[PDB]
Parts: C-alpha cells; structure tokens; sequence
C-alpha cells in the first residue's frame, strides 16, 4: 500500500481519530506486537502508526545494511524517512527502549515533526561511568556477548525472564523469548553491541521537544536514577513517572498497570 516503507518495516496505520497522529516504535528483541494492549485505547482519538525497526524478527534480513546501523543514527534516519513518507506535519512519538533514544535523535534534526516524545524504558547509556549509573560494567557486556555468540537460542531462553521480569512461566516471558529468537543471530549480536556500547548523554541538551519519561520501578536494564538523569539533562520540558511495575517491556507484561500510565502521558501535555 505505502510501498518500500510498508514492505521493509511492515508499516500499519489504524484508527480514525482526529486529535492527531501517534507513532509507536518498539525496542530490541520485540516487534510492533509489543503494543498490542495499547493500540485499542488510541484508535478513537488518533491515527496510530506501527512499524518494525529494521533487523527486527519480522523484517527481511536482506534489507539489513550493517554499515547503516553501525550507529543509532541509521535507525533515526529510517524514522525520519517514515515520517516524511507519511506526510505527517507532527506526531506524538512513543519510543520503547532503544526506540526512545532513536526518536530523541530524530527530534534533534526535525523538532517540527514531534509534538512530544514518550520515552518508555529509556537509557542514554547502559555502561557505568564516573558519576553515572547505567547498570552495567564492561565485564557484564562481555559475558552477555559471549552467551549470544555461543548459543543464541539458549541465550534468548535465559535472557527473556530477566528482561521481562515477573513470573518465568508467563505468556509475556514466552512471547519475548520467541520474538528475541526471531532475530537472525548475526543481526542480533551486531545490534546488541551497537546498543550496549552507545552513549548519547551529550546529545540530550539538543532535545527540545517535551519528553515524558516512563519506566518500571524494577527494570534490569534501566536503574531508576536513569529517569532522573534524563530529566536533568534533556534540553526541553520533561516529566518523570516511575510505575509500580517490574520489567523492561511492561506494556506487554503488566498492561493493566502500564496502559493507563501511557495513555495519560499521551493525552496530557506539560506546560
């Protein structure tokens, strides 16, 4: 229907609402299905754009250009190309995990395209640094990459429960383990490296669009102080809400708690 963007990113547009356009962008290891519980709440007031990030399970690996995605800039360029194709004057953008940062980077280039950013499970840097707590030391990354490269399937089964949190036998843990294992293992290792070694802290002052910073109180990959870091270093107005949820994909695993929070941040503007 919409062409290369639709074929390459499985782009879907639903809803017939007139308050505006909402773009939903998923994190590493999942796909647009991560939004399944949010979309029904948005279609009455909004037009909702869903897409899969290049290299996600449902995408064709033949379109994955390793040089393009060597930095997160390539993902931000993909997002700008989607927004331009869509002929959006502006949108509410909800970015999960790495897509939070991808949106923020895109918004530096084209602040006109974004009325606000909702940053769910966001971090500007996973590695600790001097006076900065991201939750990870380089040794932890080396152990992670070693598992990923030794037996990716076993890694997926062992990682899913830690990342999703809550009960191990839950539908959500099984679902994420499956979407993780849909990533071709060479793409998975490459992208994980790119993400886990990225550091966009010095870019945050350039972000001028209002940002709503939403995360789980207990999230393996995002210590709560990271929300505070974002709040103190973004270049525009921001607000933080730490949810009484566990896990890095809480819109999938605890929607009864999380969907109301996301809807409030979508609907209510900060001064």
């Amino acid at each position: 229907s919409m062409g290369i963007v639709e074929e390459a990113h499985n782009l879907r547009v639903v809803g017939e609402g007139k308050r505006g356009v909402i773009v939903l962008a998923h994190g590493f290891g999942t796909d647009q299905s991560v939004w399944k519980h949010l979309v029904p709440h948005l279609v009455a007031d909004y037009r909702v754009v869903l897409f899969d990030t290049m290299g996600a399970g449902p995408t064709n690996p033949d379109y994955f250009d390793f040089s393009r995605y060597a930095t997160l800039e390539g993902y931000a360029l993909d997002l700008l190309a989607i927004l331009q194709e869509l002929r959006v004057a502006s949108c509410i953008y909800v970015g999960h995990s790495v897509s939070a940062v991808i949106g923020a980077i895109a918004s530096i280039s084209r602040p006109d395209l974004f009325s606000k950013l909702v940053l769910l499970s966001a971090s500007p840097r996973y590695l600790n640094d001097v006076d900065y707590y991201g939750g990870f030391e380089q040794e932890d990354l080396d152990e992670l990459f070693e598992a990923m490269g030794s037996n990716y399937k076993a890694w997926c089964s062992g990682f899913a429960p830690l990342c999703v949190g809550g009960d191990m036998e839950s539908v959500a843990v099984q679902e994420f383990s499956r979407t993780l294992f849909n990533i071709r293992p060479d793409i998975a290792l490459s992208v994980a490296q790119t993400i886990f070694q990225s550091d966009v802290r010095s870019l945050l002052p350039l972000v001028t669009v209002p940002c709503h910073i939403v995360q789980s109180t207990k999230d393996l990959a995002v210590p709560v102080v990271v929300s505070e870091y974002l709040h103190k270093h973004l270049g525009g107005d921001s607000i933080v809400e730490v949810m009484p949820s566990e896990g890095h994909l809480p819109q999938l695993s605890s929607p009864d708690i999380v969907i109301p929070v996301l809807l409030r941040h979508i609907q209510h503007d900060i001064a």
